[PDB]
């Protein structure tokens, strides 16, 4: 597998992985509980920008 | 090419991508003609996941 | 990366990037300033193919 | 890892791994709970027509 | 292989590789029916450089 | 380049690379301004595990 | 598929995948019609040395 | 080349290569002096499993 | 990811990842429990040779 | 390395690198010694079609 | 991308690709302002000994 | 091997390798012989400012 899933998102420092901190959702990672890497937000980009269009 | 169709998707061996054998849809594959690889999964999985949020 | 963006999309000759002819959504890449290689087009039809199906 | 089982076999969706639906070998995967890949394949058929000769 | 065809050029998705467009050259890709990627860029302004010198 | 800084290190979120938070250490990536990758952590175990050893 | 045919055999240039000359052997290709490249070489011995051992 | 012998097989410590020790086969290569690696296991184990199928 | 662990080490095969040997170093991984591969010691030898000078 | 020698051209086998057969130029080889891969064989036509032209 | 410029050649550490240090051909390079890597060398002399010969 | 010391290292124009020349110390690549790529830098920074922590 050339690109998995940890070469797309990190696990979330702040609320490490659980999307809330404390009862309110996480603003790091926007209640994700993951950060995207480069390569990620590459390929989402991408798809965002031409998909349906 | 890093990762192309073949690496996503393993054209169906029993109808042969056709989706269809004799008119029923195919046995195996039922209707996608196609089945998904381990990296074709993280990819649609990922893409479902993060985007428009 | 693996995968950038110059890999995905090449920068349209026409518009240079633009998208537009002084106003007019540009013809050859039709808006998006833009045009996709076989790789983006390779992820582009997959997920359009796959995603919520 | 350059390239993984994951790369080389695809699971069968017809009996999940198993080679058998209800006594009688799958006739999906042939038996064998897993379907190969483009991949696969050309690895497969190189050792077999250059393996002893 | 590691670097195909489709990794250096792009087929000029307008007139599908003819150059020509209802007798007019197409615009997108200048006649030359095929627009460069990144990569093949890279390899020819290398070759462009340093060959015979 | 096959392995760049931005595939080993993401950008801390929560101190947008400063290591610092109203002058206090940062919590949540520990001082550095970033974040290690499993690409990032991966090499950097390894050279602790192995380094003049 | 990070490793094709062509990466692992060269098409005969004497036979042009044929495998004989005039009906007695093919002396370049002996018989294959093919030439086994580096890569080829290294998976065939590989397999040989290991497999049923 | 993208998949070398030594991404496959590593050097045995204890025998340097040779086979033997002291004149019986070496009690932690056993004979082979060598040592497969993950990607090595992984193409023979399929080889194994499906040859000849 | 373009460079794995199992990449890099090779489990030890005489002591199963463990370093020691009802209670002794072992011979073959010499207590580390693991064998670097070719890319392995590239690295290595990379970084103990031109870090801090 | 990413592409080798060995991943561009393999060995002659009518004339084993010679280039020659009994005096006169070997006519599979065209006098090189060496037959182009496919990898090979695309690199070289994309340089000589686009090669400032 | 597979290949990129800094696979091809490395800015000569002295001058910073500028071929010149204080209006003197720099003493590292020599002028070029580059080095060229093994990888560099490679395709360059495939092609020097490949090219309409 | 994905990555392999002439990935990382490119050998000294000045001293070709020697790291000396006639005695004098060479100052193109200060004693080293060798000149890092853009490739050996990211590697060698990320283990430099992260190793020890
Ligand atoms: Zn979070
Ligand atoms: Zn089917
Ligand atoms: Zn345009
Ligand atoms: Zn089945
Ligand atoms: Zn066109
Ligand atoms: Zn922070
Ligand atoms: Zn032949
Ligand atoms: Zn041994
Ligand atoms: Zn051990
Ligand atoms: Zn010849
Ligand atoms: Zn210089
Ligand atoms: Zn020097």
């Amino acid at each position: 597998m050339v690109i998995a899933t940890d070469d797309l998102e990190v696990a979330c420092p702040k609320c490490e992985r659980a999307g809330e901190i404390e009862g309110t959702p996480c603003p790091a990672c926007s209640g994700k509980g993951v950060i995207l890497t480069a390569q990620g937000y590459t390929l989402l980009d991408f798809i965002q920008k031409h998909l349906n269009k």
